[PDB]
């Protein structure tokens, strides 16, 4: 679940500042509720390095990073002040998943009881089976419940069947993951090779940060084939750090080459070489990414943060991309394809969740500014009924993490029919992002939270953009371009005034404490803004919320309301109006008593209805982001008031 | 809402015959509306009907017709006992969509306290406004806040600001209708004009019924702008006017359908229409119960029957042939188009979700869903090469009907899928299909459903009748048909083992109905036919977004009903299943019976037969239908007259 591993090649570390730099990592890795944790580092107090190579030391915990971290400083025959001038550590935090937490099933895993090899993994070995009989019918005895101790046993069988005596540590690592089934993330230690790291990936996020106070010898690491590799130019000195997220690198740099599948990237000799099987190269790029990014600063947990940052995540996803003086929209990632998608017939959102509702609620404006059909469809349902897709096709994925499995699919499904594939996504590096003819980074921060809350709204506004762009050559639609883009400029305001009214929501999460449902009702612009809030609730609260489309109340979802089911209704000034005052008359003559959000200046129904959160007005097709909000808070403090811990996730 | 008359020109009846006349064509249309009931009849108790045509009596309350039967009963001012062989009386039931179902907010609205003119009517008129603002200038004192008094007012001001003294009663409606905006279906009654009905219609159904032993003197009424419909030799005639054929068919099979602006009006028991006389293709058997407690309950275990009625001279499996004789003069140029759009409300938009797929496989065109009240908010793109579906039991709901008219407008192809002759619907689209699932009377649809889901197979048969590489599938397909009324009689042998479930969750709050793939519309349409008859918290979850965050709501106290079945998503559903168990959840499977695996793990399974894929849904989803029966039953509730709503919503 989280990997770590820091090489320092001729920068010279303590064994203290080395097992500090890996706790440190896992506990940028570490989530809430994280079992199992453990480090692997060289053992041996012989004063100076080099003859301590040959003792790898494994210190694995049941429980959270910080009792880790305590066992670490609990050990009475280590010494903590030997000096390596090369080393090479590696951590792993996890959730347990094939088995139980306990010490031998945390990671690294060994591959005998000397520790000639140890691995740490993310991911399932789907024929660990197989394997793990072959290993025993060899001679292989097991100790753990894990698929990854197959790993470990399986590279010290490719070891003692070498041909040569100098068989390089890559081609044990080739010979291993050609015998692996499923997705998998690795980092390897032996002490066959002192120093040397080797890590290989297969659908399952690994990158390589570096660092050294000389020039390295490129920016673009050639793949080699079974000037070539990165180094420090006139000098040794140099860190690598193996993670498998960037949170646990941005502390100590900002370089990282993202790996891809079946790449095996190895440092030997303190020189790093990416190896294949099968010109192409991996470049080693700058991240924007900052260590602020991933605290919570002085909130007290990653949800609240989140929320209440999305003044500053908003501006962040229009940085360098919008103009309010000539009212201009320039989306860098579109810019070679601009032209080619404004001559394609359909545009096809594909998401999952929340990122799905962020397709419903810009449908509407880019079926206005595109002028094209616009189809917003469920990945899993998307790939269930092979839907037709075309070349002339622009096909939308939208994805935070851009690793989820079923939008990934699907992306590869759409470029297996030749449609031009966008990403709309918010992690550098990640495989949507990559597989994306074009796209969008959101720019929206890392989002630490169990629930998605900035992603979606700058998803909104990314795809809000992206349709500006689409008619900036419209004459009829200079107006409609300029009232969009001066909503986008107040709207960091906007929502200052709707955080605001917290007090208001607290007073209204006071009165839903009890209630075990509620129906969130809306239309239009607000139809996502219902299902986004209704999803908020069900996720952080676990009450039963329920998004109904408002013009579907007469078909017979009506029937739920009485005196007694809570009900919240989205009533704003756009088009819709008139008809929402319609679904209100209808709930209120069945002895519903619901709870408006409406816009700041409705004085026609804030005397007529019980309690009403009154949000300001905006432009029509941005008001989605502030009325969206008051749910997102509503989840928050329910949950704080019934004594859950919003950053701790149930489904798991 | 519901509009019938009595007119008995020359045949004597009692006011005890007339009351119970109306009261019964009541209860033939209770089903359009049943939160208030009225009637209009001549009063004053004078042996000499002759002198008491000048007195108008109401009788309006609160409830259903069963609370104005009562009330019509035991008065101590209306003798029963008065002979009247010239009367006419007016009766309404009202949907109560907005403010209270008082009598006072029931039809037959007044003029005036002395009741010189009453009006029933079905509909809106959109500038009652400016009309109430009007007529309270000129002395014109309101009682009521519906949208009908203001034409009761109305006729009375046309009347006494009359040129002549001898003013038709037509001419004083023709102007009054001049002044009304929006749809309406009005049925007036004078003092004034003794026993003199006028009809007329815009936008909302009002067919004449006729019955006299004498013969007709024509069989096609001439519009005005030898002339009118009477007995020859003698005057003894009954008229019927009424807004629907199941309260007029138990009296008579020869009714007059209006048009749009046709002014009928029966003057000395003489029909003229102002600006055909079919027989009705329907027997009064199919609008009764039989033996059956319910009517959706026989309306349910009456589908093997509508069903074999759908397919009925349009499918041959000797030679696996299918034929819409609807769509003979058009399958050729849909052929030609390049996207089709299914565009209907409440279940019948789950109709369009439970064939999406197949629509897509065997046509290979794109096929998008619209819900229709959504589809208008959107102002979505529509083109010429568009074929556009419009699903509609009734053929006369407001949204459904003015996506038609919109796409219409764009020049797309329009078909309608309807299960009602000569609606609006029906008329307007270009071509379609007529279900023949018979009259439907239970509020919530039950045949319908399945009907249009068996009318979109037919077609999508019809549509890939030309591919070879096809034909085995069709085959399978119709295969399928051929075994589906006796598949369906299996699942209704179940009903039993349904209703001890039902025993099992009706003290639920909630319950959560999971599905993918086929079975994504069979959980959304479970889910609405629990929400409607039984006021359960139900909601449909597809099955691939629990992961995505709505599994956070599974434990072990929410009920959680899953539908695994043997097609391509059977693994997929079975790692959903293991995700409910791991989150404690104790579900109730809806499964294939040869499917021992998932009986053997899940100690409560609703085990239906097995079927093809593309059909399963329909067996998949009458254990639902059944379970909302059921669950009613033990709440208590009434399964024809749920609360909130009513049938068909005619009025936006
Ligand atoms: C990752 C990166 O270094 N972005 C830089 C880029 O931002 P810029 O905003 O110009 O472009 P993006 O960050 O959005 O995307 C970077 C590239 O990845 C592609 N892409 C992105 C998302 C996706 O889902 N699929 C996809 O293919 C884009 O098409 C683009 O070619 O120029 C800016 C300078 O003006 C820098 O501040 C940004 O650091
Ligand atoms: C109403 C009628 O007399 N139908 C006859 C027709 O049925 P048939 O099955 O051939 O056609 P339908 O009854 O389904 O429809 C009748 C006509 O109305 C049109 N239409 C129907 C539904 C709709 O939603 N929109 C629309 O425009 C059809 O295109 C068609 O032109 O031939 C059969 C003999 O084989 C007879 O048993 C049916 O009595
Ligand atoms: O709050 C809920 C979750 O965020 C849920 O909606 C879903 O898991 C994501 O929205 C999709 O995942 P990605 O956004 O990473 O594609
Ligand atoms: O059980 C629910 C009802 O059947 C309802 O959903 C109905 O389908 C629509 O309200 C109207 O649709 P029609 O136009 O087909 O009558
Ligand atoms: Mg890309
Ligand atoms: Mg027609």
């Amino acid at each position: 679940c989280g990997i770590f591993a820091y090489l320092n090649y001729h920068v010279p570390r303590t064994r203290r500042e080395i097992l500090e730099t890996l706790i440190k990592g896992l506990q940028r890795l570490e989530y809430r509720g994280y079992d199992s944790a453990g480090v692997g580092f060289d053992g041996g107090n012989d004063k100076d390095w080099e003859a301590n190579a040959c003792k790898i030391q494994l210190i694995k915990k049941k429980g959270k990073v910080k009792a880790l971290d305590e066992e670490v400083h609990k050990q009475q025959d280590m010494d903590l002040d030997i000096e390596f001038d090369v080393h090479l550590g590696i951590a792993h935090t996890r959730w347990a998943t094939h088995g139980e937490p306990s010490p031998v099933n945390s990671h690294p895993q060994r591959s005998d009881k000397n520790n000639e090899f140890i691995v740490i993994h993310n991911g399932i070995i789907t024929n660990y089976k197989d394997l793990k009989k072959f290993l025993e019918s060899k001679g292989y005895d097991f100790e753990s419940e894990t698929d990854t101790e197959t790993i470990a046993k399986l590279v010290k069988y490719m070891y003692d069947n070498r041909e040569s005596q100098d068989t390089s540590f890559t081609t044990l690592v080739e010979r291993v993951i050609q015998q692996l089934e499923g997705a998998f993330a690795l980092v390897f230690k032996s002490v066959h090779f002192p120093g040397q790291a080797v890590g290989t990936r297969r659908g399952s996020p690994l990158l390589i940060g570096v660092r050294s106070e000389h020039k390295l010898s490129t920016d673009h690491i050639p793949i080699l084939y079974r000037t070539t590799c990165l180094f420090p130019v006139e000098e040794k000195a140099v860190e690598y750090y193996f993670a498998s997220d960037a949170s646990a690198v941005i502390e100590h740099t900002n370089r990282v080459i993202f790996l891809e599948d079946d790449d095996v990237a190895a440092v030997v000799d303190g020189r790093l070489s990416i190896h294949r099987i099968k010109h192409p190269g991996r470049a080693v790029q700058t991240l924007q990414m900052e260590l602020q990014q991933i605290m919570k600063g002085n909130f007290s947990s990653f949800m609240q943060k989140e929320i209440f940052e999305q003044p500053e995540s908003v501006v962040n996803t229009m940085r360098g991309r919008v103009n309010f003086d000539d009212y201009t929209v320039n989306l860098g990632g579109l810019k070679d394809h601009i032209k080619e998608i404004q001559r394609c017939r359909r545009l096809i959102l594909i998401a999952c969740g929340t990122s799905y509702h962020a397709g419903v609620a810009t449908r509407q404006v880019l079926e206005e500014l595109t002028e094209l059909p616009v189809m917003v469809e469920l990945a899993s349902d998307f790939l269930d009924r092979n839907t037709p897709v075309f070349r002339d096709d622009v096909c939308f994925f939208l994805s935070q993490s851009g690793e989820t499995a079923d939008t990934l699919m699907g992306l590869r499904y759409c470029k297996e029919r030749g449609a031009l594939t966008v990403g709309i996504t918010n992690t550098v590096g990640s495989s949507i992002s990559r597989e994306t003819d074009c796209g969008v980074h959101i720019n929206a921060g890392p989002e630490i939270g169990v629930a998605s809350t900035k992603a979606y709204t700058s998803q909104f506004v990314s795809l809000v953009m992206f349709a500006l762009m689409m008619c900036d050559d419209r004459i009829s639609m200079q107006e409609r371009r300029k009232e969009i883009m001066l909503g986008l400029k107040r709207l960091p305001d906007l929502i200052k005034e709707v955080l605001s009214m917290d007090d208001e929501i607290q007073k209204l999460a006071t009165e839903l404490y009890h209630q075990k449902s509620v129906l969130i009702m809306g239309r239009g612009y607000h139809y996502a803004t219902c299902l986004e809030g209704a999803l908020k609730i069900k996720e952080i609260t676990y009450m039963h919320s329920e998004g109904i489309l408002a013009g579907e109340l007469k078909h017979g979802p009506l029937a739920l309301v009485d005196k007694l089911m809570p009900v919240i209704m989205i009533i704003m000034r756009d088009h819709t109006y008139a008809k929402c005052q319609n679904a209100l008359q209808q709930v209120v003559a069945r002895q519903g008593r619901p709870v408006v959000i409406c816009d700041k200046e409705d004085t026609e129904t804030i005397k007529n209805t019980k309690r009403t959160i009154k949000v300001p007005h905006s432009v029509d097709c941005l008001q989605g982001i502030l009325s969206v909000i008051p749910l997102q808070l509503l989840a928050f403090h329910l949950a704080v008031l019934r004594g859950y811990d919003v950053d701790f996730p149930r489904n798991l």
